[PDB]
């Protein structure tokens, strides 16, 4: 019994940090797509609303 929760344990622990390191992935990639769209919207006008 002992044997069979420690198993449980360490493939919980194992898919709790795949899922973390997906999700810090997809927040870099918004990131840079952020950055590169405040670079190309620097030509031609103001107006509002």
């Amino acid at each position: 019994l002992k044997e069979q929760e420690r198993t449980l344990a360490l493939k919980l622990q194992e898919q709790e940090q795949l899922l973390k390191e997906g999700f810090q992935k997809e927040s870099r990639i918004m990131k840079n797509e952020i950055q590169d769209l405040q670079t190309k919207m620097r030509r031609r006008k103001a107006c509002t609303i």
